[PDB]
């Protein structure tokens, strides 16, 4: 009827865009507009399963903002998260009664007490979530939280189904565009890098920039690169450095000979305390490093750093941060949890940005070899 109509018009405008911004905007905006409900978010999980607030339409300011918010994994037990890998609604109508209705695609249960405190400290009175499937994975959560209680209709259960499964192939596809977009940049970095360091130019003022749009394309607070090739021992920098140690360190862990790339957290210089002090003393957290080695014998070291990932994010741009609403404790206590867990912790760089990395690094070491070869026969 015009339950078809509308599903159609709705999928239309969540499928507009091949932009993930979009899609969850839409996507969040529509479902409220559909049920009129106080608040609806997208919750998106990363490969450790902690949540992030990565969408949010509200009807008003009956219920606060959580826009932004990150909250560890824990928070949802595995016991909730296999019911949502197998494709399960999840419907709270009243947070008084204490009632947990369960449903699936195509009457009533129990609730867990410490998540009805958690839905009654945030003022929610109705709960509805649906879970949003990646291939086979868990990659999300449509939430809608209402302040007063309200059930939900069968149909209303089934457009909303119907809407995460559009909304589920919209993720799909933005992926691909996605990826295509980053392995097109990956190979123009490259490409842009080696355009840098066969020039004829100053090697102090190319290089630098070498590192720059290096540390840029990958994310990192700083970069470094040490050379030490038969006559020639250099160093050059830009951003945010470790000290001086670390590079006599690289030499004395070459056995770790040829050429590698390898990852290091904070956490991973734990056998060597006096330089993991002082690299805490640094916003140092993560350390990709590159033995430049193209030929059998040692060249180098190229290195890009990146801090902990807390401070990646403006925490004090959002509402539910900074302003004392007493709804928002428990979520900034679940916050402050997660806060704890990535302190010290940096964002992995994927296997993508480390086979760049060892290219670049090639490139880098047959470069120089080329170079102080050329001087040497001299
Ligand atoms: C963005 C703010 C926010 C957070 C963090 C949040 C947590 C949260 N707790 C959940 C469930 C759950 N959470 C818990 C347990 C706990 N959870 C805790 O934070 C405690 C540490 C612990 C109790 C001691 C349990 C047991 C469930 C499953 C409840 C059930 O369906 O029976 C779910 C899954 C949705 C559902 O099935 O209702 C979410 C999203 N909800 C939100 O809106």
């Amino acid at each position: 009827p015009s339950r078809d109509a509308l599903i159609n018009r709705i999928t239309h405008q969540i499928r507009q865009s091949l932009e993930l911004d979009q899609i969850l905007r839409a996507t969040v905006e529509e479902v409220r507009a559909f049920l009129g409900t106080d608040r609806v978010k997208v919750y998106r999980f990363d490969p450790e399963g902690h949540g992030t607030v990565v969408a949010e339409a509200r009807g008003g300011e009956r219920l606060p903002s959580l826009l932004g918010l990150t909250f560890p994994a824990g928070d949802i037990p595995e016991e909730a998260r296999r019911l949502f890998r197998l494709a399960q609604v999840r419907v709270i109508v009243d947070v008084e009664a204490q009632s947990r209705s369960i449903s699936q695609p195509e009457l009533q249960r129990p609730v867990d007490p410490c998540h009805v405190h958690y839905l009654k400290s945030m003022g929610v009175a109705s709960s509805l979530v649906v879970p949003l499937m990646h291939h086979q994975e868990l990659w999300g959560l449509l939430v809608s939280h209402h302040a007063e209680p309200r059930p939900y209709s069968q149909e209303e259960l089934q457009v909303v189904q119907l809407l995460a499964d559009q909304v589920s192939i919209a993720i799909a596809q933005a992926e691909l565009l996605e990826q295509a977009r980053q392995k097109a940049q990956q190979e123009r970095l490259i490409n842009q890098i080696a355009a840098l360091v066969y020039s004829p130019l100053h090697p102090e003022t190319t290089l630098t920039t070498v590192l720059e749009q290096l540390a840029a394309g990958l994310q990192g607070i700083g970069a470094r690169l040490r050379i030490h090739f038969m006559g020639a021992d250099t160093l050059c920098c830009h951003g945010v450095q470790p000290p001086a140690s670390y590079d006599t360190w690289l030499q004395e862990q070459l056995g770790r000979a040829g050429g590698w790339v390898k990852m290091w957290s904070l956490s991973h210089l734990e056998k060597w305390p006096e330089l993991q002090e002082q690299m805490k003393q640094t916003p140092i957290r993560g350390l990709l490093v590159a033995q430049l080695a193209w030929n059998d014998q040692p060249v180098g070291w190229l290195s890009v750093f990146r801090g902990a990932v807390y401070q990646e994010t403006h925490w004090a741009g959002y509402r539910w941060f900074t302003q004392g609403d007493p709804r928002q404790e428990l979520p900034l206590i679940s916050f402050a949890a997660w806060r704890e867990l990535k302190i010290d912790e940096p964002k992995a760089w994927s296997a993508a940005e480390q086979e760049l990395m060892s290219r670049v690094g090639v490139h880098l070491a047959l470069s120089i070899t080329q170079n102080q070869l050329y001087r040497q026969l001299q």
